[PDB]
C-alpha cells in the first residue's frame, strides 16, 4: 500500500509539480506578450492613424 | 518520487526559463520592428503626399 500509492502519489506530484512551473511561466510569457502587444500596436496606431 | 519529481520539474523550468528569453527577445525586436516600420512608413509618407 505505502509503496504503491506512494509512487503514484509521488508521479502525480511531479506532474502537477512541473505544471505549475509551465503554468507560471505561461503567466510571465504572457505579460512579454501583452508588452509586446501593446507597443507594437501602439506604434503601429501612430501609422495607421 | 524526489528523482522523478525533480527531473519534471527541471526539464519544464528549463523550458519556462527558455521561453522568457526568447519572449523578451521578441519584445525588443518587436520594438525595433515599431521603429522600422515607424521611419518607414514615415518617410515614404512624404513620398505619397
Amino acid at each position: 500500500a505505502v509503496e504503491s500509492t506512494g509512487n503514484a502519489k509521488a508521479e502525480a506530484e511531479s506532474r502537477a509539480e512541473a505544471a505549475r512551473i509551465e503554468g507560471e511561466g505561461s503567466v510571465l510569457q504572457a505579460k512579454l506578450k501583452a508588452q509586446a502587444l501593446a507597443i507594437e500596436t501602439e506604434a503601429e496606431l501612430e501609422r495607421v492613424k
